């Protein structure tokens, strides 16, 4: 396991998603599933000059998995996957220019609902989660976990959990009090006001 530093912008962002009061924190499931989406869209086209890109996994869905027990809201793709440079490197870039956009329009009176336009909606995440695990799997790379509490870091490791072919989970670690997301009928309301339209099945799993 290494561990790594936020650099500024985004670790104010993070801080800023963590402590700032807004009610409306259920987009962040419209913005995972976008997030998938967009990972899903990237794979298929790159399939259709390359057939072999799906020897990894030919179905193409979306997966939304709640777990009480653990409390944790986990959205699983087989999309395009992160490779460990996306992990640490690429995504470091995008996170820092998109924040920077971001708060740039939230001090313009912006609504931080506007995230996923700034191609950080990931981090949206934190209106619900404590914790966000991302295991992922690309075509050239190798099984990583990815892993962040705030606080200013993140780590990454190589993951030995059970092996996904390609594509991404996103784990939630939910806050005590956003235990409502792991209800079937509140995610079938946010699927349903949300991302009715998404190109690719959405399979609401059940307990
Ligand atoms: O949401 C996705 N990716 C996420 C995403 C989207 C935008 C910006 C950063 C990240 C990110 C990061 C990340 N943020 C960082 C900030 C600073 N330094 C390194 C960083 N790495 C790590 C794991 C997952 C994601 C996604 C979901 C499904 N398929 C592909 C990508």
């Amino acid at each position: 396991m290494e561990t790594f530093a936020f650099q500024a912008e985004i670790a104010q962002l993070m801080s800023l998603i963590i402590n700032t009061f807004y009610s409306n924190k259920e987009i962040f499931l419209r913005e995972l599933i976008s997030n998938s989406s967009d990972a899903l869209d990237k794979i298929r086209y790159e399939s259709l000059t390359d057939p072999s890109k799906l020897d990894s996994g030919k179905e193409l869905h979306i997966n939304l998995i709640p777990n009480k027990q653990d409390r944790t809201l986990t959205i699983v793709d087989t999309g395009i996957g992160m490779t460990k440079a996306d992990l640490i490197n690429n995504l470091g870039t995008i996170a820092k220019s998109g924040t920077k956009a971001f708060m740039e329009a939230l001090q313009a009176g912006a609504d931080i609902s506007m995230i996923g336009q700034f191609g950080v909606g990931f981090y949206s995440a934190y209106l619900v989660a404590e914790k966000v695990t991302v295991i992922t799997k690309h075509n050239d790379d190798e099984q990583y976990a990815w892993e962040s509490s705030a606080g200013g870091s993140f780590t990454v490791r190589t993951d030995t959990g059970e092996p996904m072919g390609r594509g991404t989970k996103v784990i939630l670690h939910l806050k005590e009090d956003q235990t409502e997301y792991l209800e079937e009928r509140r995610i079938k309301e946010i699927v349903k006001k949300h991302s009715q339209f998404i190109g690719y099945p959405i399979t609401l799993f059940v307990e």
